[PDB]
């Protein structure tokens, strides 16, 4: 059903999420862990304190699609173990600074020919695929696109019910 999701997402703040490629979001599935730039860690260690639940909505650049979304279940933390991003053009890992942990609510992709119609209030009314990487989606729009992914059977909601 859809009701724990619902549950999940109320009152939720949802963020886009862009990955430079798909060895990330495959790391970040099987970790359950995100890292971020730190204008984002702010915005994002900020988001952890406001609401009851944040949520992270996944695309892999030049993909067409979302690959999943996540809720954070913790502020961000250095010195766990290391974890082998991927890194692109000349950058370090110290710059990625502190490790998300993170709860998959859905590990399943969705086409951005599926959100056509849902625009972000927060990102001048484009069409929510749109926006740079930590781009804050508002809640109505966050929670649509939330609901249009396939259900995931392989995620039972009431262990993150329990963490809220």
């Amino acid at each position: 059903g859809t009701s724990k999701l619902k549950y999940v997402l109320q009152d939720a703040r949802f963020f886009l999420i862009k990955s430079n490629n798909h060895e990330n979001v495959s790391l970040a599935k099987a970790k359950g862990v995100w890292s971020v730039l730190p204008v984002n860690e702010k915005k994002l260690n900020l988001a952890f304190r406001s609401a009851r639940s944040v949520i992270l909505i996944f695309s892999v650049r030049e993909s067409g699609k979302f690959q999943g979304f996540a809720r954070l279940s913790s502020e961000s933390h250095h010195g766990g173990s290391p974890i082998h991003w991927v890194l692109p053009a000349g950058m370090s890992a110290k710059m990625l600074g502190g490790v998300f942990k993170i709860d998959w609510i859905c590990r399943r992709e969705l086409p951005f020919t599926k959100s056509a119609h849902l625009t972000n209030p927060w990102n001048e009314h484009k069409p929510v695929k749109i926006g740079r990487d930590g781009q804050e989606i508002e809640l109505e729009c966050g929670t649509q696109l939330c609901l249009l992914f396939p259900p995931d059977e392989s995620i039972d909601l009431y262990q993150v019910i329990h963490k809220m």
